[PDB]
């Protein structure tokens, strides 16, 4: 059993905020995607090092170098580091596509640059798809416009 | 001499329904094959990683005939059958989904999920009939507001 | 700062009265709770013993010193499991014995509601979002601000 | 595309909470930073009895040392506390450093007390930048003022 037509909903949807290319924004831009970089690359050194300390603890359990209980525990120790590796290196790759994405972008075009929680109405024969596809656009700091 | 009479703003959900059409069926398969493919490699990857565990182990031994070498890939084997099974099971679920979907007949209202919403409240309401609302939509469209 | 207001989030206290529409149905999750209980201690020893079993099977010597150290591992699990399914049980059983002393007509709390106020200068944080409703059957009978 | 002119949006926002550095408040700190510490130290020592316990009870468990399953479960303890400790450890250090500024710290001073969430409204024109930088000031539970 149904309600009014009349009944207006309010919801919670996500909205898009693009930002104009400025100089100013271009700087904040490949300074944060830069230390993204350096504290990936730094992760996966202080991985390296946390791994190889582990590994030697763990061989301090048995006389026995070739004992299978320790040898076990460190396969599993490379198989968590190798893939924990692999992970952080993927990031720092998204990173540098991204920096070259930045770097190669011209004044006055129009990035996107991350969501914001918002809410609106919806009723009968209203568009729920449209209702979540609200855009902003940013020009340093100062909104150029509302896009739907 | 005064009586309160304040408005309160509370935070429901609105269960989402939506009906069947060839655009739904579409969207559908594919978030379940989405979740299918997810499965299948999260499969391999245990399967050619515990591989990797019992070559390693049998290599450094000098003897992988050893009696305490066997019992470690004993447990390589019976610790990625119990995680199989476990993903063997999701892949059953979402295979079983894909038939379910195939067979819905065009126009039928099936559940969604849920969207966050906020009514307000007052003395003398229904709590529970606020937390109720659901709404109906075809390929986009809002088609109704039920309970 | 001139006389702008500001929203925010803030919880609501959701107090129940006491029906016995709600002690009906208060009971039964702990009774579903309690039997869930039992029902896994008795699994917890059918399973153990069996165990235990299969490890004694492994050497022809009983008091083969490494079946001897299994079957105490076994058992010292069986022990902390077993301690654990029992402190829930008490702790149900609390809230049984609690659920049941309880008078009709009476208030309890029943968890949290998200929500948003109005605050602005000159005002007391705490007092604007410290509020409780007070509910029967589903219909709200009390707002305590 | 161009949104019909006078468009309003409704966002979320954070708000940074400030306090005002009083004499009840203080005394609210210390206590609570406090047991805290207390607790904190606490945990400390029933982790390390804990431990302890353990250890015996996987040594009369077995026969002898040495022993190859014995090494890896002691081991894997010693290892298991060693990070607790350390976890409970930075707690401590961070709890005893927010104890030495709160005590070194002069009356009526403003300090960073947390988070709420907000919402608002945003126009064409406005300063997104900003919207998010808003901030209160409270003194014994009252507000103060509305900051940036």
């Amino acid at each position: 059993n149904a309600m009014s037509d009349g009944t207006i909903l309010t919801i919670k949807r996500p909205i898009t905020v693009r930002a104009v290319v400025t100089p100013t924004w271009k700087e904040e831009a490949e300074r944060e995607i830069s230390n993204g970089i350096a504290n990936a690359d730094q992760q996966l050194a202080q991985l390296e090092q946390e791994g190889q300390t582990v590994v030697d603890q763990v061989r301090r359990q048995s006389a026995n170098p070739l004992d299978p209980r320790v040898q076990e525990q460190v396969a599993n120790i490379q198989q968590q580091v190798a893939g924990k590796r692999s992970e952080l290196e993927e990031q720092k790759r998204n990173l540098l596509q991204q920096q070259a994405q930045v770097r190669e972008l011209e004044m006055d075009q129009i990035v996107e640059q991350g969501q914001l929680e918002s809410s609106c109405e919806i009723k009968v024969g209203d568009n729920l798809v449209e209702k979540m596809q609200v855009a902003i656009v940013v020009r340093d700091g100062v909104i150029q416009s509302i896009e739907e």
